């Protein structure tokens, strides 16, 4: 029930789920964890590691190394296995069932992406049930009201505004500044906006997105940049050598009107635990006072109607337990969805394209969901292109058009219309090229 600040071993009995929630930099991932998974080995568990990103993970394979512990980029009692939140949940959706593990250790446990949400859901359900013991890491347990938690140093916390567009004066404290400064957006196109106005200043600046995580956090590690500019995912175990944090406190929120489409509500306050999050990249090292947190608003949290609790609801409705059960949301999430249990369970044909339009399509969720609930099978784009006139997508203030493989060139007007496909260019251009039937390269 109450979070923990020291592991024991009477949390690795079955039917025990522990919230381990020391301070941001005090040694969950690399000193907890390896003490857990040491004990693990010892009294034979059958142990899953479930680190955030894929760069987290392959930070812990390397600290993990002399232990028997196997990295996973999609065993019994003698190998732990280790893999990212997506890998797990994405092991669930397909017909092989995932080993019954009795011990889960899930790292970052505050992420709040749908197969995040839903892994939890599944783990927390197993640990009802009897059939495991479960620690989740994070100092930010859902529903914390604590945007300024502990550090290894002091942190130099200021309220200012900060900038939400490119500038072209003013601001000088933000180019003054002679360290390293990680500064978080609510969005991928506005951090473009941003990157290019510090890059036009004269600073190198790093990007950092979902899609671009992997190989653009690598930039990180050398000496050579003077900003990283980063949306949320950065809250998740990101590790920067930075002096200062720059804080927009503003996301955006995915949102289901009505059931039939998906907006981008925003940029609207953060979350406290995703403020403590960004402010907790800094601060970090114990002998380097004076590291600054420079925040431009308040926190609010999660409404009701955040899209992705739902989206997490479609994952596990279609995840299996044990014949006709299906596993709940974490208790302390569970009331920010509506929807009934079981009410987007498909049948096997329709739940192998739903898995297909994600992976392979690059697809949110909630339109995954809607696709292949009407039957569509994967490579079946018509939908594409004949929706209603409101859902045409525009490219510089004109109709977005494709070329089909069929040889036509069509309107972009999608059947289903969820803003997350086409936010950004990046976005866009994937999802333009699964409309035409094409696929890049991973
Ligand atoms: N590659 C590294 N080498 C040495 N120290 C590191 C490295 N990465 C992180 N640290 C430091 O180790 C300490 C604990 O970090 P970590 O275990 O990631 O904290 P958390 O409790 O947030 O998981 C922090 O002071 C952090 O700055
Ligand atoms: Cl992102
Ligand atoms: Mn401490
Ligand atoms: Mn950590």
């Amino acid at each position: 029930e109450t979070p923990v600040e020291c592991f024991e071993p009477s949390m690795l009995k079955k039917k025990q789920l522990t919230v381990l929630d020391l301070h941001p930099g005090a040694g969950k991932t690399r000193r907890v964890l390896p003490e857990i998974v040491r004990e693990a080995i010892k009294t034979r568990l059958r142990t899953v590691i479930l680190a955030p990103t894929r760069v987290v993970a392959a930070e812990m394979e390397e600290a993990l190394r002399g232990l028997p512990v196997r990295y996973m980029t999609t065993s019994g009692t003698e190998i732990v296995d280790l893999m990212c939140h997506a890998t797990f949940t994405s092991r669930l959706l397909q017909p092989i069932r995932v080993p019954n593990y009795n011990l889960y250790i899930m790292d970052e446990a505050h992420f709040t992406d749908p197969s995040s949400i839903a892994a939890r859901g599944y783990i927390s359900t197993r640990v009802e049930m009897g059939e495991a013991a479960a620690i989740f890491m994070t100092a930010t347990p859902p529903g914390t009201r604590d945007a300024f938690p502990d550090s290894n140093s002091p942190i130099m916390d200021t309220e200012v505004e900060v900038p939400e567009r490119a500038w072209s004066s003013g601001f000088d404290w933000v180019t003054d500044h002679s360290g390293k400064t990680v500064w978080f957006v609510p969005s991928v196109r506005n951090g473009n906006e941003i990157a290019a106005c510090l890059t036009k200043a004269g600073k190198r600046v790093i990007q950092l997105s979902r899609k671009t995580f992997e190989t653009e956090f690598q930039k990180t590690k050398h000496q050579e940049w003077d900003f990283v500019v980063t949306t949320d995912i950065s809250e998740m175990g990101a590790n920067f050598k930075a002096d200062r944090v720059i804080d927009s406190r503003r996301c955006l929120k995915p949102v289901i009107l009505d059931g039939e489409r998906v907006i981008l509500a925003g940029p609207m306050p953060v979350t406290h635990a995703s403020a403590a999050q960004r402010r907790g990249r800094i601060g970090r090292n114990p002998n380097k006072p004076g590291d600054e947190y420079l925040y431009g608003g308040g926190c609010a949290e999660t409404d009701e109607d955040h899209a992705h609790w739902l989206e997490a609801r479609m994952l596990l409705d279609n995840i299996y337990l044990q014949d006709g059960l299906i596993a709940s949301l974490y208790r302390p999430e569970a009331d920010k969805v509506a929807a009934i249990e079981g009410e987007f369970k498909l049948r096997t044909e329709q739940r192998k394209t739903f898995v297909e339009l994600m992976k392979r399509g690059d697809l949110p969720v909630w339109l995954a969901y809607q696709v292949a609930s009407a039957g569509i099978t994967y490579t079946d784009r018509r939908w594409c292109f004949d929706g209603t006139t409101n859902n045409t997508i525009m490219e510089d203030s004109v109709p977005a058009e494709v070329w089909t493989r069929h040889g036509e060139k069509r309107v972009l007007k999608p059947r289903w219309m969820d803003a997350r496909v086409c936010s950004d260019h990046a976005a866009l251009k994937s999802f333009k090229e699964f409309a035409a039937g094409k696929r890049a390269a991973a």
